[PDB]
C-alpha cells in the first residue's frame, strides 16, 4: 500500500456504515437516519 493505503475515505457513517468522498454527500445522507417531524405523543 504505497502511498498511504488504497481509498480515501475521509467520511464513514456511524449508523450504518457507509463511506462517500465529499463531506456534503455523507451529510444529506445521514438524513435517511433521521425523521423527526410528526408530533409523536405515544
Ligand atoms: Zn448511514
Amino acid at each position: 500500500g504505497s502511498s498511504g493505503s488504497s481509498g480515501e475515505n475521509p467520511y464513514e457513517c456511524s449508523e450504518c456504515g457507509k463511506a462517500f468522498n465529499r463531506k456534503d454527500q455523507l451529510i444529506s445522507h445521514q438524513r435517511t437516519h433521521a425523521g423527526e417531524s410528526g408530533p409523536s405523543s405515544g
